[PDB]
């Protein structure tokens, strides 16, 4: 089993070497970076990796290699790794009355009904997604302009209506599969792209590295619309999966 020596980027801007191998998950990783660093336990400790040539970047899911994710790299590649804490990794776990009713209005909730509701929505057969409808920002193709669409996330992929700004349902049609695109957050949007806020995600398949018009650029209102969006996307990408990281990194 061939061994690799990646360079993570601590939290304070230090850089460390460490030796990983080609069967490890993130989750593996993130163990052994904890243990080398005395930093404590946590959930909460991320890898997060970001793409340079397109200023974005994203939180690994535990359960990835982190191996086969870096071979989708250039060879000249200055995308960097950080170990960071990040909270917006386990949000959606720690309280799912604010991603799974929706209901943008933000409320507590019990332990356990928190516990019965994610139940409720991984552990059946399948899972139990409710849908995120909401107007949106899209970037035109390689353009620095922005236009308001109305999107709707099925268990499918994300679809939307290219006429107008409205809610118009029988125009729906497929404005990305998920299957094979990771989800990103933007970094300066405002600026590099000319987003109207800073609240961006970017759609795209992990094995493009640099400026593509197959890459989905995409702007919310503010910070909530922004969260949940991408936890949403997240469950319907991952789905139970995401369930198994949260109850595997809670020790």
């Amino acid at each position: 089993v061939k061994k690799l020596v990646i360079r993570v980027h601590m939290s304070d801007d230090s850089s460390k070497t460490m030796m990983v191998d080609e069967r490890q998950t993130v989750r593996q990783v993130l163990d052994n970076l904890m243990d080398k660093s005395h930093c404590g336990y946590s959930l909460d400790w991320s890898l997060v990796e970001t793409v340079s040539e397109l200023q974005m970047e994203r939180i690994f899911e535990d359960h990835e290699n982190l191996v086969e994710n870096l071979l989708n790299w250039t060879r000249d590649s200055q995308n960097k790794l950080i170990f960071m804490e990040r909270i917006e990794k386990y949000a959606l776990f720690k309280n799912p009355q604010n991603y799974l009713l929706g209901k943008k209005e933000t409320a507590e909730m019990a332990d356990r009904n928190k516990e019965v509701l994610l139940e409720e929505c991984f552990c059946g057969s399948s899972v139990t997604v409710p849908e995120i409808e909401g107007v949106l920002w899209l970037k035109d193709d390689g353009k620095k302009s922005w236009k308001k669409r109305y999107f709707l996330l099925r268990a499918s992929g994300i679809y939307y209506v290219p006429k107008g700004k409205a809610k118009v349902s029988r125009d729906l049609v497929c404005f990305l599969q998920l299957d094979h695109v990771n989800v990103y957050y933007g970094q300066d949007y405002r600026n590099k792209y000319k987003a109207p806020t800073d609240y961006c995600l970017v759609l795209k398949h992990p094995q493009i590295q640099k400026k593509s018009q197959y890459i989905k650029y995409l702007c919310c209102d503010d910070v909530r619309t922004l969260h949940q969006w991408v936890n949403g996307i997240r469950i319907a990408k991952y789905g139970k999966q995401l369930y198994m990281n949260y109850q595997e990194a809670l020790k």
